[PDB]
């Protein structure tokens, strides 16, 4: 539910940009089959961005129906501002989702004080499970360990989403909360590694399309048998790293259509069709890891 | 107006962080008094990120119409998704604005040909002005100078906010747009440089403060007396630099309370209160100034 | 010898700036009664920048004798000329030192294929070990895993002090190498984390001041008892961070000297004397590892 | 003379690696003919690093030589220790040179009151003009402008190579240091941009190969003349970039065989020689600057 391989699903779409149903029920039976532990929906692999708060909670609602108690199911409840995120994971109270995977707030970016009231506010408007998720490249701000720290003193505060790729924030961070606190990678290339220092799982990217690999990879991490689990990360790296070819989820959601997992590729604009040159690239790490 | 000082301007808000109208009005009648050359409306500064598309329609209409006519008005535009900004430019259609200030994505790190097909379809689906936005700090993403040359060719796409304080973009940008293409900077401090390089005015944060000083050295930048403005830029520069103390608008905001311009410096979480240190530093760099 | 605590050991100096005996051998007694694993002389720590060939010759010998075999000398032979690396480690050819830790060229920064050419010729001429050192906050270049996989192919090359601070590089470098190619850090907030992920030990600037402690630590980590070497790892963090509050080694010599473990803290031009505010930033730290 | 277009010239070599008088003679004869400034010799382009100071003085005596009054000629006389700038310095007093080209430390990272008191205790030892260096990412630190400020007041610290590329640099100079102290650009692709903002030259590397068109460009510059300037700029960007496509000087030494201004293009390790693809770049470039 919150520990090893996390799946941050992407969001199918038919040829008009709208949720593919079909291909849904696909990815989520796939991902009951492969021993996925849980799945994050409409996180940033999810297209949150693209996708409105009424579309948002339709997918959220969706995966939680065709997951049918099979996988627990985490929303992804992030917003810039308070109100909105406050407004968002509201739609998921009593809904049967067991957690939220929420971001700091991006573009505007607040001051670390800001942060713990914006976190806090959310918090105490749910008794759902919140997963902090620090992504700076992304939003323009940091999550410092500090304030994750501050954070972890509220009750439903129970994990965070470390996409840094910076793994000196594992020992930092767990340093400052209780042993039961989650530590999760965000960052696939550096997960297992992050694993090996005292990281509970990943919220993973890869795992859309090696969900199998990543299960038992995080099995391995968890028993202590790195080396064996090394193997695994090895044959997975090319897709860790070129997944991210051209901006997330335009080489993922290739990935899925090559596979047969979705129907098709399609994605909301600002994101724009796999060139070429990136096909190839992500084809090529996709038979490294034998998938192909 | 798209030359000399513009004003990014504070939405004045009341305790309960909603739009106060008796400030916004002292706010306009202050920068047409002191010769502002246009109002943006709800950008960055004006918390276009905690205010629903409702609240910011709102605030744009209600800043036209204190502005009477008397101070052309630019309308922050920006979203992450493309149907987004599209239908919310479609609001201001028709409503006197003279033209639109939309940012690059922010969150989903979109290609250049993500952001040239973004910002082609906002433009397509418009007769308004287009000035496009690069903030990378804030946004995670990064418009280049190629991108600009390849969007300047749309006939509405006009100038460009350029906010990375990195002063070559100047003439980067310039020799591959024609002479009519607007260079404004999105960067305070460098601002007067920015100029000083071929840069055609500023979307200034300091200039909700120092909106006189800020025209007249604009103005005397724009006629090639660098030396003279660099005076006033001189005795700004401590505000340029500290009005980012604290996340933007937090500074400025109390700025404009302190000098009486608002009846509160209130804001919207996740932005929070001004530190002591914080006031302590905006005084100084006031009186620096000269306003206090 | 090439695993454990390493001490990256200061030249103590009189006065007048030149190499001082009786602290010199006060700090290798304390090496040999604390359990340091070996001692790397005149590094970036004993001030190899600022000591003329001869001079770091000189010191290199004094240390070898005083350690009287009692404990393992590594000789710093660093320069960013070719000729001038080959001559400096010919001085230490068949003279006790058990091997050389030699720094990737810096001002000048080479390709990768020159760090290539650089590291070969310097083995080809010497049948000492030689212990690569990456950091390219001093250098201005970056030694990559590929490199020191293809380096690590020549007989004598046989370790790397890593000091980027980027975990990451452990595995990237430990997966190209074979299994008895030492890894160490040389980053000492990080270094237990880097001994988490598989190096085998650090060459340290905070052993010179708490020699014991960090012995017990890498001991510790050796064993895989994380856990305890992490409570040695936060008393001694402080330490870590602040013995580079200023320049390395300005701090650490203050801290000596104020331990009585140096007759004077004085370094050679372009460094300069501890400031009041960091001695007492050293001696909070100091007293935060019990070591006053 | 400290203005205008100054060759930061090569140190060409025959194939052992020893500077060829001949190819030297040519390039002098070159600068004279071309309406160069200034001859720094044995800066970071003159392969500084590699020669040992013996090796240094005779390049810099040969130049004087050669150039035989007919054009100033500057000498490099950097080092990471104060004592060993101090004594190189004193190599070259009563030799014939105009003045000195001083770099910061590289490699021991000093503060900056580390940095006065080396330029300070430099400019103190001679009667020679100083030129500062500051290049951080060859370096490691970073001269800012205060420290310049400082400095400036020394009577003998005449001007400042700046070679960030960070063009706010100048202005944050200019207000802190008499008229008659000299800026120089040492980022030859954000040289124009340096002088049109208040920048009284550069110290090029291109100029090693477009020696007429940089001195004609920096004239233009200097008379306000900057679009004028900017088309011979865009003819030279290209060099201006690709002269560092691969480490320096490796590209412009190439350059100068290519046009048969020397006889080899021989460099000291860790440089090694220009690959394939460095050809094709630097040709290109080279007829893009109309000189092949
Ligand atoms: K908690
Ligand atoms: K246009
Ligand atoms: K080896
Ligand atoms: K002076």
């Amino acid at each position: 539910m919150f520990t090893g391989s996390i799946v941050a699903i992407v969001t199918p779409m038919d040829e008009k940009g709208n949720v593919c149903r079909a291909s849904l029920k696909k990815l989520i039976d796939y991902h009951v089959a492969s021993g996925t532990s849980a799945i994050v929906s409409v996180g940033s692999t999810g297209e949150s961005a693209t996708l409105n708060h009424d579309e948002h909670a339709d997918v959220v609602m969706m995966t939680l129906d065709l997951a049918d108690g099979r996988i627990p199911v985490i929303a992804g409840t992030g917003a810039n501002a308070t109100a909105e995120a406050i407004s968002l994971t509201q739609r998921f109270n009593d809904s049967g989702i067991v957690g939220c995977l929420t971001v700091t707030p991006y573009y505007n970016r607040p001051s670390q004080e800001g942060l713990y009231q914006h976190f806090k506010a959310i918090a105490e408007h749910t008794d759902l499970p919140q997963i902090l998720y620090n992504v700076p490249s992304r939003t323009g701000c940091d999550l410092l360990p500090e304030t994750v720290g501050r954070l972890a003193k509220v009750k439903n505060i129970i994990g965070i989403k470390e996409a840094t790729g910076n793994l000196t924030r594992v020992n930092q961070i767990k340093e400052l909360v209780s042993d039961d606190f989650v530590l999760l990678s965000g960052d696939d290339a550096s997960a297992l590694d992050f694993m090996q220092l005292g990281g509970h799982g990943v919220i993973s990217v890869t795992a859309n399309v090696a969900a199998r690999d990543m299960a038992q990879m995080c099995k391995l991490a968890a028993e202590g048998h790195f080396a064996e689990a090394r193997v695994i990360n090895q044959r997975l790296m090319p897709l860790h790293n070129k997944l991210f070819v051209e901006p997330n989820p335009i080489p993922v959601k290739w990935a899925c259509k090559e596979l047969g997992l979705v129907a098709t590729d399609t994605l909301r604009l600002p994101m724009t069709p796999i060139t070429d040159s990136g096909r190839e690239t992500v084809r090529a790490a996709l038979k490294h890891a034998g998938l192909l």
